[PDB]
RNA sequence: CGUCAAAGCACUUUGCAAAAGCUAACGUAUCUGUUUCUUGCCUUUUACCAGAAACAGCCGUUUGUAAGGUGUGCUAAUUUGACUGUAUAGUUUUUGUAAUCU
């Protein structure tokens, strides 16, 4: 109808293996991660 | 060419589905648009300039399959596939050095 409403996009990306899916973050452990970051942090 | 098998066959209309897996012309051809950037010309918008990235559209192509149409056939025609396919009594196999007994 309309120049921007033309189909565009059509394919939804999702997470995949590497990038943080619910699985992965779900097995991590960001407590310990964060305290590490935090700590490694305020070495410098 | 031959044997066997199943399929009517040749041309054609339409529907449905798919088309890179091991780096490679579905198309030896070639247009347009949107978004986000960087540019050009720029008094403001459309229309624009020319490069990129990510997306789409259109003109086409191929294959599979389903249902039909035309012309010829089923008192045969053609197509597709498969095949460990050929002679021959005259020494290297299939037209017998056999029987005899031990
Ligand atoms: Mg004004």
């Amino acid at each position: 109808t309309s120049s921007r409403a033309l189909p565009a996009h059509l394919k939804l990306k999702y997470r995949q293996e590497s990038q943080g899916t619910e699985e992965e973050v779900r097995k991590q452990d960001l407590r310990e991660a964060l305290l590490r970051a935090e700590a490694a942090h305020f070495a410098t």
